[PDB]
């Protein structure tokens, strides 16, 4: 629903 890095392709995943 809501992390940093880490999902496959909804919205967040990482950057930092």
């Amino acid at each position: 629903i809501a992390s940093a890095s880490c999902t496959t392709c909804i919205c967040t995943c990482s950057c930092s």
